[PDB]
């Protein structure tokens, strides 16, 4: 029952980074043009402090 530290997105707007949230949370994580996160969103869940979809912009072109 942890609470996700928000990281660094080389290829993102750290707009959250230095934030925390509780496991069963959500947020908007804004990357650059043509950098998203899994499964084509935008937002993250807190889980298990290690956002479950893990924000990491991932290049969608």
């Amino acid at each position: 029952l942890r609470k996700c530290y928000f990281p660094y997105l080389e290829n993102g707007y750290n707009q959250n980074y230095g934030r925390k949230f509780v496991q069963g949370k959500s947020i908007d994580v804004a990357c650059h043009p043509g950098y998203a996160l899994p499964k084509a969103q935008t937002t993250v869940t807190c889980m298990e402090n290690g956002w479950s979809p893990t924000p990491r912009c991932i290049r969608v072109k």
